[PDB]
């Protein structure tokens, strides 16, 4: 417990072993060097049991990588609460003085396993807190916003960032064809194409929940919140050229950086802060507060400190604890809720769904995925069931025994006779839906909602001249390879962000087109 | 000849003779003797055919369905003989249409080897290969069901299957669940009557059970329920007879159907609907969206649509029946859902299990492909047999011509605040009766309770022999329940009807030694 | 202006489609942009069927990558026979005048499927010929030899080339610890550390079967053979530094090169040649002829021309036709046999074993894996069974019908009554086994057999002075990061190859270390 995470990371690990190897049934292995033949020059025999066992398990080492965020790495640590936010949330892990074990995984998005850490890309920033009321995951990114506001479009974006169907090549035309035809992408593409598209390490970047979530206090009062994880190491970014150079020198530069830092006792820290928007502020804010492509201005809603987290433990086994971790924004806990962000709501479905396939039906039972409290469930069976309920316990509720049911239920019947429980605050306390029908509709339109104002503000009001110039230079690099059909779409896109940025992008682009 | 012939021939090899080949096409030396290093020497590793043959044998089994593992089916045709175009624009239901079909029949609780004639609900699952996509009506041989909320479905199904400790099915478990979930009473009464043991798949009705929606060319909705009325007529075993046949032929109904079709005795069902005007819903005496409530045929009589006939046996049972992926979520223009929470859970659940039970690309298998071309941006996944034309885009919106949704413009992401309005293709919704996410009861209609409908069946519909057999069947099914469950069951049946309840207890006590 | 492989490459491809999209049941998709909600600001509904279907299938796009050789790419083409080799083999594809469709996949070995093509590594060179007597695969490498002579050691070598269990980092100490303690590796490590460890493209390298195989003629007479695929484009290699620079600029450099070459009509060609060792020559050759770590001298066995192959077709769909191809040395055909090469014998089991898992039980039925002749098999069922036998055909043999049995069988009974078939020449005509017992034994020891003489010969008699210096430089670079425990073991390993090479390796290593 020299990290509070020691209880978690030690789960499943064998003691150190010596002497001679054994087969998987426990019988001694004769040789790891020579296989059995019928005569020295005779054929290999079928019944070299160790040989076949060794080859067959070797043949099954690989599992499907994540889509997206295949390339990643992580660590374990502790969340420490230093402020009192109890007036906003009853979430157990956020109460005063609470110390909670965590896991984190960082990643890129588009590239596969083995792809370089320092390709220009968004970086994943995904936390698990092992709380007393269950695992609470905040699966964030190193950006406060994102490319889209509807999950229907997510697989379109991700195919466009991956490889063409015909030849397995990533493609500039495809990336820009998608982005310019999905102009809601403007805010995040501006962020991505700036310095922060190439952070040097996982330690030298902020993390964000990106989405608006909900906090609910002990008396059932909700507020809207956004999470901000502010690096104590500070933002530090490569130039476009530097990142590509590092990609060739060390494709695992960030994975290695984090390992070395923790091994050397240089434990990275982030200050945990939130923006808090009162429930009553939501409808009249200048931007739609639930549109992922819109950040809340920190002038309107400043960061409020909560505490900090520290990464102080490397994994014991990378594959077992990091590759197999199943981080999921749907892992919420009491005191935390969702919001009418359609991207978030799609995510709440999508992660567990992929994980049931990528890992297996019983992925929740793996050491790194089990919570610290006992799971009380009627789920059973499935492939590779390691853990099962006490002998003879019932498989169904309501039942005549004592296993139990939901906290809203009485534990003895099916809640018939027209029983109602009321508002599902554990999902979220909803605002006005603005309609009574199943629809495919726009988000409620707020005064300053469009696809371009916020990245325009970033360019005009936040970025210094160097940042503005590198942005244009980066963009024009990224455009190399687009078709002639795509060129004017890209010019238009950037002009819509800012006419000066757009002019400079085109200027540099034509210079390089040679 | 059958309209299903083009479907059912997909994937089938020509008959082959001569000698066998390995899976790479090379000649097999022997199917009888394996290669050894000397006649009495060890088997060699590199008998390639031996290992290939053993390894593929080792991989023949796949997860059976949960539930409805034990089943069997056929192919056929739907024929429209009436004009229902005022109610629906669904292509397959338009005047004169003839549509190829598939069907799978099944029990519910038992596993792959279990008997067809255990007392159980029977599945009645149809696929129509329409010009506008596969439309599946995944029904049962009952117009109702045990529950009104999908949250409870795995509880019911575990209670119908085996105890975790010893792998035995269990009467106490079945009745403990049924009596503590009294919404079950309508279907339990149906299940425990004669129709719990139909002799064959041909001698039972089918039903969609749920309220669905039909929408016409002008966008006007009506609520509908499907009824498939058997031309062979209901014909049921007694409790004792079904149990006897269960041991004599575990595949009684599977064999019966295959034989009937081989002999040219093609079974036929008349396809009819009940149609409830959209404006009738709120004031009907029962909640029209509660699965445990039937619509009275006195209030809404059956309206004829056409008939379907089964005239084709599968070419290969595993390939075409075990691997068929029937799914109530396979709807088509002109058909919609309803605020039935059981139905809404099913719309998710089937494709979810199928992605696992069969594979991510299960839709590409011959029996699961529609007759029209699929135009999708989905790609890759295990065992991808079918892929798009070379170089076609993987994303939309794009600058090419593959296309997008019929609501979309095909060129952009529908930003700038584009709205499409009511999602009628899902269903034209009635009043939700609230503005908040809630866990709530169904809207309460005047005669809604858990017992009135099976009581009416018993008191007003069942004849004297049916009433007595019902009590006899229930008391048989009760044998083995714990003393802690007996009084709960007595009261349950009293709630249905006091005379039924009295008779059930009387017979139960007689049989209890 | 097409290809003989067009029949293969078109299997499974849809026609071009336009209009609007459909769900997977064929019904029209309402939108690819907006998901359905209960009110514009209400929750997403569960029954957006298209949303869930699109996300769920997106979630299942990935499959396990190969272990090893995850990162690869390929093409299709034609094998043309130009010489008469019928005196040596009856194999159909090798008969005079035969033109046979082919597939090829090139690859690296260690890295995962996003990793750079131009990491220093062995490159895979794996061919499939779609012959009239089945698919014949020659799954070779760009080297005539390899690191080991026993499949028992293969998973040890491959872990040592992949990532440490604790942190997911590849590791120089691990690579050299294994190589030096398994000194049979010396031949291939010398090849790997030379110029050929970094070929510029897939087109500018030779290919080899590496193992000794067997050819059998129509009369049943065997000879031992080795396959050589000599590039008409010529060897062309990066330096160690250039290869890393390219890895950062374009991780898919070689994938892109091959695609572009074929797209442009610059079809790469290799001349197909064999070495042929008479059956009577094997026991008295100066080296063991079945030891993968021993090449046959081309002074003793010159190359004999057979024909050439040309790559003239890019895949229609990369994932469907390349990622899912199941290349397998066990795919032999009449006229071709194996040998007492233990590595080869282990491979004959291992590939189909992995493919059953990596792809699925029915992987043989996928378009790219089906032969051009009809498969007549009693195998049945299994996940995703697309193809099934004619209605009512029997599932077992011997049977009273016509489907048949093996060519040695009579088609009517089980071959009891003590029926014997004799020597299994279809596997191979074996030489003497040199013993009568199941053993774990060394290979038969030939006069000049050791772990170091052949790369010593390469260094002393083949390499030019620049090649000799680059070799020492490359080695010393690859040694950076090894522990002090490993240093003297590496110094000694290189001295065993050659005292002068050894001295220069140590010299440069100590220079670079600081
Ligand atoms: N939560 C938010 O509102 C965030 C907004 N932004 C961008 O800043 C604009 C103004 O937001 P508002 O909060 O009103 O303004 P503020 O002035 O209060 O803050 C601007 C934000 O932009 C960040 N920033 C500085 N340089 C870059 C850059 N190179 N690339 C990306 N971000 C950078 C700042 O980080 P720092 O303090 O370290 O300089 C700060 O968090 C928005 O349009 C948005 O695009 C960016 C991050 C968070
Ligand atoms: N969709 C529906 O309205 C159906 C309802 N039921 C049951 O009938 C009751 C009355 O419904 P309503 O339509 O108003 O009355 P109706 O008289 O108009 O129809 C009653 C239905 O009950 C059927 N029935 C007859 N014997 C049995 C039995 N052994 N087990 C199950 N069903 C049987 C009849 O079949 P048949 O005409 O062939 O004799 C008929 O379909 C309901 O409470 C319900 O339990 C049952 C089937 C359909
Ligand atoms: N199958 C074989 O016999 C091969 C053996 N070797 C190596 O060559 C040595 C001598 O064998 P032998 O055939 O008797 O001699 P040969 O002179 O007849 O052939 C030497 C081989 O070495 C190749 N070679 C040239 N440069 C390099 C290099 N930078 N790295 C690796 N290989 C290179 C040659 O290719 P090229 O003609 O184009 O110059 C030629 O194939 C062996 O010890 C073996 O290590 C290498 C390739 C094939
Ligand atoms: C509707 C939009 C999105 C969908 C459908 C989606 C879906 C997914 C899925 C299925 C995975 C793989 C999970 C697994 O297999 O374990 C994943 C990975 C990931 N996603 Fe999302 N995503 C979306 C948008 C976002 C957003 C907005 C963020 C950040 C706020 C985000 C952050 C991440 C991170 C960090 C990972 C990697 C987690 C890890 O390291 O294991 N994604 N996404
Ligand atoms: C919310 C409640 C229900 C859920 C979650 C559910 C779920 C399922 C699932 C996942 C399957 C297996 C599908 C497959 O693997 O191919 C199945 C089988 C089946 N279910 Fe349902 N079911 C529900 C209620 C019903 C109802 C009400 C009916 C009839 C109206 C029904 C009829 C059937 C039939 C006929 C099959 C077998 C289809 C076949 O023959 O392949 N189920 N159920
Ligand atoms: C006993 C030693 C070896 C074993 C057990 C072994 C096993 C394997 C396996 C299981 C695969 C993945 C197959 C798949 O999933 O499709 C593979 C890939 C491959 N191996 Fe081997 N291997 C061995 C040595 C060799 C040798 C000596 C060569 C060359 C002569 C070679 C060439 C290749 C190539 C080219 C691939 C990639 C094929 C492709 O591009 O799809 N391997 N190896
Ligand atoms: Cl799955």
């Amino acid at each position: 417990e020299k990290s509070a995470a020691d209880q978690i990371v030690d789960r499943g690990m064998r003691p150190k072993l010596s002497g001679n190897t054994t087969r998987h049934n426990g019988a001694p292995v004769p040789s790891e060097n020579i296989s059995a033949t019928a005569g020295p020059q005779g054929p290999n025999v079928l019944n070299d049991i160790h040989l076949i066992e060794k080859l067959a398990h070797f043949n099954r080492e690989n599992v499907p990588e994540r889509i997206p965020h295949a390339k990643g790495h992580g660590a374990f640590g502790e969340l420490h609460i230093t402020e009192d936010v109890s007036e906003y949330t009853k979430a157990d892990l956020f109460q005063p003085g609470k110390v909670t074990p965590l896991a984190v995984r960082f990643s890129t998005v588009a590239g596969e396993q083995g792809s370089p850490d320092t390709w220009r890309d968004v970086h994943g920033f995904a936390l698990r807190f092992y709380t007393e009321e269950g695992n609470y995951d905040i699966v964030g990114n190193n950006t406060p916003t994102f490319f889209l506001r509807d999950g229907m479009k997510f697989p379109d974006f991700i195919h466009s960032q991956k490889r063409l169907n015909k030849n397995g090549l990533r493609d500039a035309d495809m990336q820009w064809d998608f982005w310019t035809r999905a102009p809601e992408s403007a805010h995040q593409v501006t962020y991505l194409m700036g310095d922060r598209g190439t952070p040097k390490t996982s330690r030298h970047q902020d993390g964000f929940g990106s989405h608006t979530f909900q906090w609910i206090n002990a008396e059932g009062k909700p507020v809207w919140v956004k999470y901000h994880f502010k690096t104590r190491q500070g933002w530090d970014c490569f130039t476009d050229a530097e990142a590509a150079k590092v990609a060739g020198e060390n494709a695992d530069y960030q994975r290695e950086d984090l390992y070395n830092a923790i091994e050397n006792g240089d434990f990275p820290i982030w200050d945990v802060k939130v923006q808090i928007m009162p429930f009553e502020d939501a409808e009249n804010y200048r931007w739609n507060p639930f549109d992922l492509t819109k950040t809340w201005s920190q002038k309107d809603y400043p960061l409020i400190p909560v505490g900090y987290f520290i990464l102080n433990r490397n994994p014991r086994n990378f594959f077992a604890q990091i590759e197999q971790i199943a981080l999921d924004p749907g892992n919420i806990v009491p005191g935390v809720g969702l919001s009418p962000d359609r991207m978030l709501q799609a995510r709440i479905f999508a992660y567990a769904d992929q994980q049931r396939y990528r890992i297996g039906a019983n992925y929740r039972d793996l050491p790194v995925n089990r919570p610290i409290n006992e799971v009380n469930t009627y789920s059973r069976e499935g492939s590779m069931q390691y853990i099962f309920d006490a002998e003879g316990e019932p498989s169904y509720s309501p039942n005549r025994y004592d296993k139990g049911a939901g906290y809203l239920d009485n534990g003895t019947d099916s809640s018939s006779n027209h029983t109602s429980y009321g508002q599902a605050d554990d999902i979220y306390v909803n605002p006005d839906p603005h309609g009574t029908d199943l629809v495919r509709a726009a988000y409620v339109k707020h005064q300053d909602d469009d696809d371009f104002i916020q990245p325009g503000i970033l360019y005009r009001e936040v970025l210094d001249e160097g940042e503005k110039e590198r942005l244009a230079d980066n963009i024009s690099n990224a455009m190399q390879g687009i078709s002639e059909a795509t060129e004017p779409r890209v010019y238009d896109y950037w002009n819509n962000v800012d006419e000066n940025l757009g002019a400079r992008v085109k200027e540099l682009y034509l210079q390089k087109k040679a």
